[PDB]
């Protein structure tokens, strides 16, 4: 039995980022940015051949409708998906493709991005090739429309189709093979591992046999011997008859229990308080740590997809709170991080529905993605705000540290720290907070990298608001002004 939920990052760098809908050409720009902030990889869109969809017009959502296993998508060429690896992988930045091996497309014909043709009704994709025999049908499925509706059956959630997406026969050793193949080649390429979608509607039996086909990661770059890492997107929030549980023997597992609960905490929805973080993790009815790809928000969920639709996950539309449920996350030690990056779109919410929530990546038309331009109200870049990556900074420099030195106010402040390396204090209140504590940290001068620029004078004031600074005393202790308001967290740590 192999498993895929080890990662492999250079020393000093675990976080990753999804950067969603970027070029080729961008991502691999970007690596030298994130290798200089020790950001450790990059989950990329799926890069296979996917659905073109031009009512509505270029939609995000065309890239989870395969058509083939070619390389031109909507990110760019097959050259261009190579040149990426190499640079990335050549300055220590590794690649993470979001993978997608449940289905092909939906109904209705026409073709993808690298101009194979597509049949949803037929069931043929020649770029493959990929026949009726090759998908689940009336013969698996008993639903009237072929769809899922009872997410109490298993045999339902994964055999029936997921919103009409023709489903693949994953039993089948043809399906397995091709599959495997694909994954084979990109990791000849240089991919480090994949993001697997929609694993919730796959067999784990079915997940297993295609790992077992895999050939370990490329050797100009990777140690001799080690499997891809794999994380499964597997959705479950409880009370269903498909577990997470079942997927960890294969690899890590999205926790989406982990976004839902920290969104509730930090919004405070239904009397929830930030003391209760004190014992978050695993202890939450959620997976262990070591099994776990955690993240505040997706790229699905941050259009209201996931439970509690929009009142819940919290995303950049809610930055402050959204900076404070990140940097609780990369100060905690639980799960692999992950970071969304994002775009803008017209965000319309309706009847607790976003309208406009097809809307794809910065565009000028005709299905092109725009080059990047981070802040310009088209580009979030969440992973370059300087509370993220001073977080990321603060993550791993506290990297393998107990949480210690915990406090809170029995209600919407908390504080703890990390061994003797950092210690952050989160001032959720609506009122100022002056407070001595045990920091745990040598004594000295420290900055807010919150808001400051670095973590020792000068602080640097790039941001405009540096705080002032921080003095830890002979006994470790050190006393906390936290005002309530915009970013009202003071994180400081020992010098990298
Ligand atoms: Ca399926
Ligand atoms: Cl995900």
């Amino acid at each position: 039995f192999q498993y895929f939920g080890s990662y492999y990052c250079q020393p000093g760098r675990d976080v990753i980022v999804h950067l969603f809908e970027w070029k080729w050409t961008d991502i691999e720009r970007e690596c030298q940015w994130l290798a200089d902030h020790n950001y450790c990889g990059v989950q990329v869109s799926p890069p296979n051949e996917h659905r073109i969809v031009t009512d509505p017009p270029y939609p995000w959502w065309q890239r989870y409708q395969p058509v083939s296993y070619t390389m031109n998508s909507r990110s760019g060429s097959e050259t261009q998906f190579r040149n990426m690896v190499t640079t990335c992988n050549n300055l220590g930045v590794y690649i993470y493709v979001d993978g997608v091996l449940n289905h092909m497309t939906g109904g209705g014909s026409g073709t993808g991005s690298d101009g194979n043709s597509f049949d949803g009704d037929s069931l043929q994709y020649p770029g493959v090739p990929y026949g009726p025999n090759d998908f689940h049908g009336s013969d698996d499925c008993s639903t009237s429309d072929g769809e899922i509706h009872d997410y109490n059956n298993p045999t339902e959630v994964r055999n029936c189709r997921l919103s009409g997406l023709r489903d693949l026969d994953g039993s089948a050793n043809y399906v397995r093979d091709v599959e495997a193949e694909f994954a084979n080649r990109l990791i000849g390429w240089g991919v480090a591992g994949f993001r697997l979608d929609a694993c919730k509607h796959m067999w784990p039996g079915d997940l297993e046999a295609i790992l077992g086909r895999l050939n370990q990661l490329n050797t100009q770059w990777f140690p001799a011997g080690r499997n891809a890492y794999i994380y499964q997107e597997v959705i479950d929030l409880g009370g269903e008859a498909v577990k997470a549980t079942e997927y960890t023997y294969l690899g890590r597992v999205t926790e989406f229990k982990h976004g839902q609960n920290l969104g509730n905490v930090v919004r405070k929805n239904n009397g929830q308080r930030l003391a209760n973080l004190v014992n978050f993790g695993e202890g939450w009815g959620q997976l262990s740590g070591f099994d776990a790809l955690v993240f505040i928000d997706n790229h699905d969920n941050q259009r209201g997809h996931g439970a509690g639709g929009f009142g819940t996950i919290l995303t950049f539309f809610e930055a402050n709170m959204y900076k404070i449920a990140t940097a609780f996350e990369l100060a905690w030690d639980y799960g692999h991080v992950r970071l969304m990056s994002s775009y803008n779109w017209p965000r319309n919410i309706v009847n607790g529905v976003d309208t406009n929530d097809w809307v794809g990546p910065p565009t000028n038309g005709g299905g092109d993605t725009k080059d990047v331009e981070c802040f310009n109200g088209e580009w979030i870049c969440e992973h370059r705000w300087r509370e993220m990556y001073n977080m990321v900074r603060f993550h791993n420099v506290a990297i393998g540290n107990p949480v210690s030195n915990w406090w809170d106010n029995g209600f919407q402040a908390i504080a703890f720290g990390r061994g003797n390396r950092g210690f952050i204090f989160i001032n959720n209140e609506d009122f100022a907070i002056t407070q001595t504590l045990q920091t745990g940290l040598p004594g000295g001068e420290y900055c807010d990298v919150i808001s400051c620029d670095n973590n020792r004078p000068p602080c640097g004031n790039s941001g405009g608001a540096c705080r002032a600074t921080v003095i830890v005393n002979g006994d470790g202790t050190a006393t906390f002004d936290v005002p309530n308001g915009e970013n009202p967290m003071i994180a400081i740590h020992v010098f990298l």
